[PDB]
């Protein structure tokens, strides 16, 4: 980890990561809402 | 007309923006420690 500590780059790559995930989540609910 | 109440699909619509608002914000604190 050349830059900012491993423990913290990859603290901050994983966790922009699992927000993808977070916002998907979000409009799962929306799309079936939508489709009801 | 749309599933629940119009204010219900708004909250949620609304709301989910802020969401990629932020991600946006993440992104670029990543692009510093990349910069160098």
């Amino acid at each position: 980890g050349k830059p900012l500590s491993c423990e913290e780059k990859e603290k901050l790559k994983e966790k922009l990561a699992f927000l993808k995930r977070e916002y998907s989540k979000t409009l799962a609910r929306l799309q079936r809402a939508q489709r009801a």
